[PDB]
Order: C-alpha cells, then sequence, then structure tokens
C-alpha cells in the first residue's frame, strides 16, 4: 500500500538507548547501533511482509492486521507480536515477559517514519525509498 516498497535507512536517534531499555547487550547494541538496514514491505491478500536486511542481521515478519503472532527479534527475544492499522499509522506491540515495547511506521512527505518506545525512550528513525 503507502508501505510498500524497499526503504533505506537514512537516520536515527536514540536507537543505542532504546536498546539499552530493551535490556540488548553491548555486541548486539554495537552490531545495530552501526546497521543500516534496507526495510522491504509487501502484502499480498490479507498478509503483509516486513523484511529488514542488513549486513550483519536480516528478519522477516509476516502477518495478518489484527491476529497475534510469535516473534524472535533481531535481540533474540521471544515476543508476542500484534500489528494494527490506525489513522494511517502501523501500530506493533512486541510482548514478553510482562513488558511491551511499541513500534509505529508511519508514511510522512518521502519518509517511511518508524517510532520505537520503551519505557522513557523514544526513537525515531527514518527511512527513504531505495
Ligand atoms: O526497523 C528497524 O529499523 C529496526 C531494526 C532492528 C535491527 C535490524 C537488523 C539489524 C540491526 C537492527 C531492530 O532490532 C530490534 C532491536 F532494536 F530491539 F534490537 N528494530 C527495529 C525497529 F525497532 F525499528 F523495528
Amino acid at each position: 500500500d503507502a508501505f510498500v516498497g524497499t526503504w533505506k535507512l537514512v537516520s536515527s536517534e536514540n536507537f543505542d538507548d532504546y536498546m539499552k531499555e530493551l535490556g540488548v547487550g553491548f555486541a548486539t547494541r554495537k552490531m545495530g547501533g552501526m546497521a543500516k538496514p534496507n526495510c522491504i514491505i509487501s502484502v499480498n491478500g490479507d498478509v503483509i511482509t516486513i523484511k529488514t536486511e542488513s549486513t550483519l542481521k536480516n528478519t522477516e515478519i509476516s502477518f495478518i492486521l489484527g491476529q497475534e503472532f510469535d516473534e524472535v527479534t533481531a535481540d533474540d527475544r521471544k515476543v508476542k507480536s500484534t500489528i494494527t492499522l490506525d489513522g494511517g499509522v502501523l501500530v506493533q506491540v512486541q510482548k514478553w515477559d510482562g513488558k511491551s515495547t511499541t513500534i509505529k511506521r508511519k508514511r510522512e512527505d518521502d519518509k517511511l517514519v518508524v517510532e520505537c518506545v520503551m519505557k522513557g525512550v523514544t526513537c525515531t528513525r527514518v527511512y527513504e525509498r531505495a
């Protein structure tokens, strides 16, 4: 849809703090911080796929809006994830060990803006079309 495409990371703010609040250790944070991923979003019928590709780490999720699914995150959390579309924003929550984090994806001008929240930390990542 508005989201379909191949997107390249162009800016990131507070990602290290976000990962630290998730409990990610130094080595994985190091990898994550200097990753410049592509994000490839596609849709086929009810099923949306989001691939995140980078030199040292790839991930992929496929889901139906509103249907919880199991996910292994890039930092190796085993979470229960649910993604919904609200006012044009793809809102993902991940739940594990009584914690949650939200990842909101929205389209703004030429950007795919990703806002990641864990407790008091807010990270903003901006992707542009490849
Ligand atoms: O899409 C993103 O840019 C993104 C990317 C990553 C990984 C992707 C592979 C390379 C390293 C970074 C990620 O990892 C999960 C955690 F941050 F927790 F490590 N979380 C997100 C985001 F939160 F924003 F969805």
